């Protein structure tokens, strides 16, 4: 029964493909499966994660300012793919490598392996459950922190929630495994990030405040955003409760000589430690990442060689191998980093479906300051709207909305609204004149309308007058923290509607992800009880289903292997219908499916 | 007529495609043609370089505060990204654009290295009227090539002579800045090209290869020593600027901090470094090598960027714009000069490979970035892509087994040789120098070992020497010493009887170097004619159905082209395409060969 | 420009086929072009006696000529029968002077009228007149003979006298020299004008009695030998040069005929004609009894024309009187010479072939005369009936006694088919078809004929039906007393205008029996001009690609026709086809209906 629903998903991938990936490239025929590299025998060393259970947050902070030697954070399991595959990369490929971190880079700070858009895209489009995928990595890897990204107020999602929400979620995420909650506002307020940091100490986890990089500190030309906005915010969030205080340079804008500023400023403006994260958009972010090094910043992250590079983070293997030899030399074995950078080329050829045609550096992110990881996602949502052609238009609209609201922070999710304002000026032909132009008349996005009306919070200087004027029609916007106008979420009450929707008891797990995403979580939990448990099947097989005549072999349990053979497919019946003939272990079974063509 | 051979080959390639694209990716359809930017020209080094001469050139390079960029984009940019398939047609348009829009450029790399091969072999073009015609588009600017010493612009050490008549023809036809390099840093056999460029009063600049790492002291044979060393060694031939040629991308940064110091305490000529970033990092290194005043950097246009390319061009520059040695280059007409090349590289994709970036493997195996891709594809052709990670293997245990060298056109080709073979016929290096396993060598490798392409510092590891050459003995002094100074005045009548029609002293310096290649693409310019005035998918696709064609024959006659319709094959074997030649209908026959 | 206008039509059904056509099935690809036979080295013949006698003196000469005189159908009921009318001109006229040399003692050809009036311009693009002449110039020396409907001429309604009157007349001076003269009902006062006509233009009037029944069946006494020899009496003293039996249907049998005919003789001193259809299998019989009792003449088509709804085989009945006191003296070998054209001919339209095996005595059940047959099983397949199509001749054969058991011809026939193929269609009985409490919504053919606009039988239409399916009072008058006499200079300002230009009588005569066909007709010859010389592959497919064509536009004038290319559709629609014409190159645009 667990088994006729996985043959029922099989059937039916295999008879109409995915809708991810059924108009888009194939995977090589031969293809190599990754191989998980056999590990010599050595036992499992104590790492991080037993020293944060030591010392807790606090001091252990303090073990990471005090550390010689920086401190490295694998993103390849989160921003990785996130930034170059969608973030389709599955639990199954995820899952498997774990282990072999464990016991090849025993040293490592950190894995990234959770939040950003891993919980929803998981759901949606994997048809996967983000809480197994944690629960496997924490019990594949016990020696190491696992760190998640959390978006402030804005939790796993899109928009701000109510606080007890913000809070419940944080507090399933800690029993969940996260160790290390990376924690950032969109328009750095901190204001609008108490809620969340004071949730990651009440469960005694690590609270790594963010402050978003944006333009340029050694341009004068643009005060807004100098060497004292960052001092004085890495300030404000010692004060508000961080452990460790990050930079997250979304969009790879930091340079070589603004780093050796910025990080000796930083760590003598702060006694916490300094984390910080770049993107490589430039071609130049492990430039940015050796200074920040020379500097003596406490912690980089970086990405495993095969999934680094252009708007992913920059190459681990050789930031590594540069570092070398060197005082502050991080520790970590580069046979094996570039082992498992082997296996984690062989997985990514399996998602060929999902690259983008990025060939290569950019100098233009300078002009745009597109956040690497929506690069892809814009310039798709714009061949959506016809706009293929006129990229170039769209990255320069987006800079010229960015001036238009005042120069602001652009990140999950204020990115996204200067991303609809960038498509639809262009759509339109609007220049920035245009849109503020009395004699104009503009149907703004529903997302800059819901920006300027104070629903994301507030910039450092507030919103623009005439275009907010504009923009709200009469509405009257607000300047208060967003949390503080939403009616608390009745959590007994919301729970018992989900339990009915489904005709079950949900774990708190479940009804964190309810919380965060209602529809798509019901919809998942729906298509877990036709389907099973579809993240256990090898990634070929979930975007694929079988060949003729193919043999796959499935866990289904830690005992029970099934072995699947596809025998004969029918032609489509009467009702619509077509018959897979499986082989399950030696007995004969007919699933039948719909013909959805 | 200089037309019908030219409908000859648009019908050709329009019915039966062109062979190094039938059956390899095309472009999207809609494909956005690239558009020359819209814009009197600023003096630059070219006539800077006229009025002080290489000497003095080299010196104000020297005392010059501002670190002076290279574009690479023109010849090492697509030579490492796209097998060096990039077209005349796409180069000289845009050399105007950087006359106007970049003057304080050093220097654009627009010609040798692979360039000079490729263009007649796989492109059907004159290397010579790419160089005219970017002399032409970019007069302010030096126009830099790459030669690869003893070897010109071929895979092995030629006559002195043909090497001095190749030197004498590159300056006439308009190169100002000779980069030249031996494949095994041997300076005895640059002497030969380096007097040559000097007796032509132009620059000079003599390169050190780069290989292993100088700050890991269980490696020493390639010490800080042995740079310094070599850069003196280069400044007593007669240099005028002096190189650090990084081929394969393996100079880190805190060693560009060292190895760059040293080299200006070592000698007083400028340095000028070239890499590849095929780590992710050069980009680390090149801006290391600017803070320890390094004179000049190469940089490739974003759009031909990153990976076995240069690195990025605009964004270096970013990343020094507002220091004290800010190179003074216009950020915006970097990102417009980029667009187009982007716009240019979609129509190449025939030519991509599936690269998807950095690697520290690079570290480990050496490869030069512009190999890398080549390497990858001929051991696709013997049939071991599944088994990448064991060539890469070989390639460095090769590298060892000559006694560790340095790769780089041709001794890298050569490595590559042996590093497959190895592969293939399942072989150690224990098993490749043991006296019990007969092994046939590929003549590339039995060549090198008999001293066809010079010494090493040590001489070449004497086991692997005396069971290699079948018996034959090897020669350890200068390859041009022995091999006879060709007859110029003979072997230019063989070429001419073989044409029945008088060559120019250009097309004779391609004989002497590419003998069959140039009486191929001789025979070929008088079919299908000045192929090269053709966009370039057009030359790769041909005309689609109703489509329409603006070329310039010259500059005077445009030819408006229609492509109106195409008859099925005869029994002759023959289709016959109908074209529209400015509004005067055309029969063109072409065969089936299907 | 008529050559550019053929050039048209070539392009346009090269580009989109023929709507005849194209979902129908296609002849052999290799296709044996048809031969016309090289004749030896004119024989005076039946046309000279004609001349030379008169009408009624022609007749006399008939009866006492002891062998059979013959009449070939191939060119009327043989394709209108077995290939929907659709032969042409082109075929039709290249043979005529071959029978005209080889087959000199035949009566006739039936080669005119009938349904090829109509099919030559709705669906073959050509002139019926200028066919005719065409005819008339290859076989000067036989008599041409129509298929005429009586009042309803070369139509499917009672038409006013004056323009029966008129078509007879151009019939005349366009080349008819024999009209055979038939009623649907048998009804004579309904024929009294068309015979009055044709014997005031001093040509043959061969008046036609349908066959229907059984005579030799006491069962079905209507139909019995007096309702035929006094039809012949009458239509004797109504002036008839010649009496026919027209069998439509293939319903005499042998017996039947010996008596029949042995009867008709005593009965007139007219000589006799029979024309008879082989459904049945055993007309040829029918036809050998009928020579036997001294018939004066006979119909039958050439073998490969022959057979089923044909005629039966003209080559067979000839050899089978061959050596008698009857024999027809006509040479057996220039008659399988021919027939082997017309196989060759005939391939050319395997578009229009029936699936027909062969013989069926349902055809005694039923009575659908030959030309009936198929267009009524197309017609039920249209319905949705193959499955079904015995129940459609029950219904057919019911319809008939429904209707008072009459004579099912064209147009009656057409009526009873509509109505059969209703009553199958709604499951309707002859009893509900006929009862009080039943709306039945009756066929436009079905009210007309039961409101006397086809005429009278001899018993009048039943009173119950005719009720019903009118309300309009009926007529049992002569329908051409009531409809009115048509001012013909009148109707010529109509179509003059509709066409701007001055028309021949020749073409008035067609606009006054077929207005919208003959307008429809004018309107594509001006676009496509005479198409009819074309071969009948290059009109109904046009020309493959690089296919050379051959086409006489006037008789002193052949073209040179080459299909070089067919381009893509552009964005206009439009699709250019280029055409080679006289070694000239020309360019050729039309539509793509696709
Ligand atoms: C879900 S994914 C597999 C299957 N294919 C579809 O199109 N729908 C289901
Ligand atoms: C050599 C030329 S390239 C165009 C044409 N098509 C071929 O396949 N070969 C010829
Ligand atoms: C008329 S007949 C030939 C041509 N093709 C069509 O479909 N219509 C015209
Ligand atoms: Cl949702
Ligand atoms: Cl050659
Ligand atoms: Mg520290
Ligand atoms: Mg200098
Ligand atoms: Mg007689
Ligand atoms: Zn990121
Ligand atoms: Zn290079
Ligand atoms: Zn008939």
């Amino acid at each position: 029964d667990r088994a006729t629903k996985l043959l029922t998903y099989l059937a039916d991938v295999t008879v109409n493909g995915h809708p991810e990936a059924k108009d888009r490239p194939k995977p090589l025929e031969n293809a190599a499966r990754p191989v998980v590299p056999y590990a010599n025998g050595n036992g499992v060393k104590d790492g991080t994660k037993q020293l944060l259970d030591t010392l807790g947050p606090k001091k252990f902070g303090e073990w990471m300012r005090n550390e010689k030697r920086v401190l490295l954070t694998d993103t390849t399991m989160r921003d990785g793919h996130q930034s170059l595959l969608a973030t389709r990369m599955r639990t199954y490929d995820i899952a498997r490598i774990a282990g072999t971190y464990s016991h090849a880079l025993p040293n490592l700070l950190s894995l990234e392996c959770w939040g950003g858009a891993t919980f929803d895209v998981s759901m949606r489009f994997l048809t996967e459950d983000p809480w197994e995928r944690l629960a496997l990595i924490r019990e594949g890897a016990p020696n190491l922190l696992l760190q998640m990204l959390l978006r402030g107020a804005n939790g796993v999602g899109y928009t701000n929630y109510p606080d007890n929400v913000v809070k419940y979620f944080v507090r399933q995420a800690a029993k969940g495994g996260i160790d290390l909650f990376r924690v950032f506002d969109c328009l750095n307020w901190v204001e609008n990030m108490r809620v969340s940091m004071d949730a990651i100490a009440e469960e005694n986890k690590l609270c790594e405040a963010a402050i978003c990089y944006t333009g340029d500190i050694l341009n004068s030309a643009r005060p807004k955003y100098d060497l004292k906005y960052y001092t004085n915010l890495a300030v404000e969030l010692e004060k508000a409760g961080a452990h460790i205080i990050a930079v997250k340079d979304m969009a790879g804008l930091l340079k070589p000589a603004a780093a050796k500023v910025l990080f000796k400023a930083l760590r003598e403006a702060t006694g916490l430690p300094i984390h910080f994260h770049t993107h490589d958009t430039s071609g130049i972010a492990a430039a940015t990442v050796l200074a920040a090094v020379e500097a003596g910043v406490d912690a980089v992250d970086a990405a495993m060689d095969a999934l680094s590079g252009n708007t992913s983070q920059p190459c681990l293997g050789s930031i590594v191998e540069a570092l070398s030899g060197s005082e502050r030399d991080p520790g970590l074995d580069p046979a094996w980093i570039r082992r498992i950078s082997f296996y984690w080329e062989a997985v990514r050829n399996q998602y060929a479906a999902f690259e983008s045609d990025l060939k290569g550096p950019a100098s233009e992110v300078y002009l745009h300051e597109m956040p690497g990881g929506q690069f892809t996602n814009l310039k798709e949502q714009a061949r959506s709207l016809g706009l293929e052609t006129r990229w170039h238009q769209v990255a320069q609209a987006y800079a010229d909305a960015n001036q238009m609201f005042g120069d602001i922070v652009k990140v999950t999710p204020s990115s996204k609204v200067v991303g609809d304002m960038a498509l639809m000026m262009v759509s339109q032909d609007l220049t920035v004149a245009d849109v503020v132009s009395p004699d104009r008349e503009v149907s703004f996005p529903e997302s800059v309308v819901s920006m300027l009306k104070g629903d994301l919070g507030q910039p450092p200087s507030g919103w623009p007058e005439a275009l907010q004027k504009k923009a709200l029609k009469g509405e009257k916007p607000y300047t208060v923290r967003p949390g503080s106008l939403l009616k608390e979420a009745d959590l007994d009450a919301e729970r018992k509607v989900i339990e009915k929707k489904l005709e079950r008891e949900v774990s708190d797990f479940e009804f964190a992800s309810y919380l965060m995403y209602p529809k798509v979580f019901t919809d998942f939990a729906l298509a877990s009880d036709t389907y099973g448990p579809v993240s256990v099947l090898p990634t070929p097989a979930y975007f694929y289903g079988l060949a003729d005549g193919e043999e796959l072999f499935a866990d289904i349990e830690k005992g029970k292997t099934l072995v699947i053979v596809n025998q004969a497919v029918s032609a489509t019946d009467s009702q619509g219908m077509v018959t897979v003939f499986f082989e399950l272990n030696g007995q004969p079974r007919r699933i039948k499916v719909p013909d959805r063509a």
